[PDB]
């Protein structure tokens, strides 16, 4: 509505950039108001069915794609290699899980990022290519926020590409992390009932650090039609969870919530069962998801951080152990992805060493279809 | 028509069964050409539209399913299965060969076997030639040809068929080797304009051993409106295979004919080139897809006769090489697959006695969809 929107912005915003000029902001919220939704509210409605069925546990979920889109990136070749990839691990979840398997991407607005710091020498962290230029600066890193008019056009040529242009697939979904505010407000909308949807996005999902109950991303997703995602890490309360869970499931609604457990090979065996215990008391029809990449991200000598195969893989084993055996629903994977063939992901600890060339990710380490090929397989 | 039919019962017909009871087959032969087709025409022109991009070099193609259909799997979960390994190949193949990928299934008809010996090694009964026409097991009751299986057939196809999507995409095409004359014959139809097609399956083959130019199974298919293939061995002659194309491609028209090369690892490199270059030289425009499974069967000791991965691998390399070299369009693979996990074939000659677990092919040893995976990469 427009409620929703005062609502939201009267609770505390993390992880929000400092936009240069307040007057090009209203004028980009202004634009982005009067355009037209890359989705629609029917086609949620259909999803949230879908993942009804998921919930049930008679279906799974593959979420793939990249940790930070390059919004140079939205030509039909290149979102068409990202859907082969998708192709690809939906037949091998399908044949390792034994279930139908439900495609869903990070694409069409991965174009933001959060930051642990916000702070080369002391300059502002890169944000994404809807908040500031990738090379290291001054002024490239002055936030501009044009560039969420930009990401809406190359978003909306991304949809297009994978055939959300008309009424007809086995559909690809789109999902992406609604950190940003002033381009997500700008983007909720109302259907024919008048329940407000959030219009950038099929299934968002909300950050680790900014999962706050009493937060403003969290009171946007609460109140709206889409299905719901958020992060789950390891240093998270059982109370905690449990609020959340509240706020964002309130009806017990199945297919409603989604949590994405990320919490690490280690630990994910010894936190994540009295959560999900916990949250089956609580009578959530919650299906969870497997995050075995930002649970392990590890530094190379030489090169930026990656993530060892080998690890990746024993947690998507323990995860499913121990959601399994808690009681919960084991839905799927939640990994980032590239089709390029890059070694920014090694099998193991031994292979360390040439991380370094075919490295091309603007953030996190991605799999090469293959390595992820290989994570989804651990599934079994 | 039906004087199609009186020409093609004038040529010589091969692998042919004898059916036990003559009345029975009158019969059956009257309730199949009173009974529905499976697939329908306005399908086959869009699927003959495809093959002409794939023709032109704009898409690929991979076959795929087993060597020999078992009837009681006409089953929607098994079925599925099946089209997921084809989900996988597909996804693989786009991202090798970056280019469009259409899927086409050795199913709903892959009830016959084409056999050099009609007897095998106490009794002596006749060789099981597929469970449309002999029992799978080892007596000399089973072993009696029964034309109601036949009908059987029909049927299980039928179901398949609507578990496909064909009762009323990203389509999966049906083909089987076109080798029951008494079946086949049985399932021609005219469409809107009175052109005949074969309304047992899009995109039928003949197999090497019922290739004879001046033979019944080219005959039928030269007047037929579907696409049509051949497979191509070894031993066969340039004179030969012009013959052959002029008979099946008169017009020239491209997508319509297919050559599926099956020669073996070691010939192929040698063999393959000059036929391909004496089709272009013809003005064929003919699409090649590889069979690397057929030119490379091997003995076990332990078991029934297998394949070497590493051996397949190496035909499909080869097969691009020659192809492309010489001028033709190397367009895909042929494989003979489950979504099973066997050991009907083994990496290479150091899996010794694996081969003893795991085998359930009817006939020839199948590839697990992870080993199909590996065949189809090889196609970098
Ligand atoms: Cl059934
Ligand atoms: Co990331
Ligand atoms: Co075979």
């Amino acid at each position: 509505m427009d409620d929703l929107l005062q609502r939201v912005r009267r609770c505390e915003a993390l992880q929000q950039p400092e936009w240069g000029d307040p007057s090009r902001l209203r004028d980009v919220q202004a634009y982005l108001r009067g355009s037209p939704a890359l989705i629609r509210a029917g086609d949620i409605l259909a999803l949230r069915a879908t993942l009804a069925r998921v919930a049930r546990g008679e279906a799974l979920v593959v979420q793939c794609g990249d940790c930070a889109e390059d919004m140079d990136d939205h030509h039909a070749e290149n979102v068409a290699r990202k859907a082969a990839v998708l192709e690809l691990l939906a037949g091998a979840l399908r044949l390792a899980g034994r279930r139908p398997v439900i495609r869903v991407g990070r694409i069409a607005g991965q174009y933001a990022k959060p930051r642990s710091k916000p702070h080369e020498q002391t300059l502002p962290v890169y944000r994404g290519d809807m908040v500031n230029g990738r090379e290291a600066h001054a002024e490239q890193r002055r936030a501009d926020p044009q560039r969420i008019l930009k990401g809406y056009a190359a978003a909306r040529n991304i949809m297009r590409h994978l055939g959300w242009d008309a009424a007809s697939a086995s559909p690809v979904w789109t999902s992406h992390e609604m950190l940003l505010l002033d381009y997500e407000l700008s983007m909720l909308r109302e259907d024919e009932q008048r329940r407000v949807y959030l219009g950038s996005t099929h299934w968002p999902w909300i950050g680790e650090r900014t999962r706050q109950v009493d937060g403003a991303h969290v009171a946007l997703l609460a109140e709206v039609l889409n299905p719901v995602a958020c992060k789950v890490g390891p240093e998270i309360g059982r109370d905690q969870l449990l609020a959340l869970c509240e706020r964002l499931d309130p009806r017990r609604e199945p297919g409603r919530l989604t949590l994405i457990a990320r919490m690490g090979a280690q630990k994910v065996g010894e936190r994540l069962p009295p959560l999900v215990e916990a949250v089956r008391a609580a009578g959530h029809p919650v299906i969870w998801l497997s995050d075995p990449m930002h649970g392990n991200t590890i530094v190379a000598p030489c090169g930026n951080k990656t993530r060892l195969v080998r690890s990746i893989a024993e947690e998507v084993a323990a995860f499913r152990l121990a959601v399994s055996g808690s009681g919960g629903v084991a839905a799927g994977l939640h990994l980032e992805t590239t089709p390029d063939d890059v070694t920014e992901c090694v099998a193991d600890s031994s292979g360390l060493h040439q991380v370094s060339r075919h490295y091309t990710s603007l953030c996190d380490p991605r799999l090469n279809p293959w390595q992820a090929l290989s994570a989804v397989m651990a599934w079994s």
